[PDB]
């Protein structure tokens, strides 16, 4: 057993705050950003030694990572940005930052409770996203 079992299950996004405006800070595109918005993705997120996958799973797109704790990797995101990436785990919270083009954002995932609660952030502009189980 590892601290981020807690992470590993089938999860289904159970609410969402603020997306539209992350995204727009990003730089997602308004067809896009509709389309993503609307999306009620699941997230499955297992573990197999050393490498952790999470896998997001929705209408339109399906996108899955693969990786090593602090061990950077190029990622293709869901708005089809190329960028570096390092996923770590601090004080129990999966901390995912994204770089590209001189810009950043992070990405956390922290358990609270029975939710998996997931938080964006780019510049100033928070989205804070919940799931449960499924
Ligand atoms: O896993 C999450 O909740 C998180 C995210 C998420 O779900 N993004 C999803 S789902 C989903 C899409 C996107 C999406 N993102 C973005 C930019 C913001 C990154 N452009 O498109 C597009 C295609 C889809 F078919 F519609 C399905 C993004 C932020 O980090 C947590
Ligand atoms: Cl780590």
């Amino acid at each position: 057993s590892h601290m981020c079992d807690a992470f590993v299950g089938t999860w289904k996004l159970v609410s969402s705050e603020n997306f539209d405006d992350y995204m727009k800070e990003v730089g997602v595109g308004f067809a896009t950003r509709k389309v993503a918005g609307m999306a009620k993705p699941n997230m499955i997120i297992s573990v197999n030694g050393d490498v952790i996958t999470i896998k997001s799973e929705s209408t339109f797109k399906n996108t899955e990572i693969s990786f090593i704790l602090g061990q950077e990797f190029d990622e293709v995101t869901a708005d089809d940005r190329k960028v570096k990436s390092t996923i770590t785990l601090d004080g129990g919270v999966l901390v995912h930052v994204q770089k590209w083009d001189g810009k950043s954002t992070t990405i956390k995932r922290k358990r609270e409770d029975d939710k998996l609660v997931v938080e964006c952030v780019m510049k100033g502009v928070t989205s804070t996203r919940v799931y449960e189980r499924a």
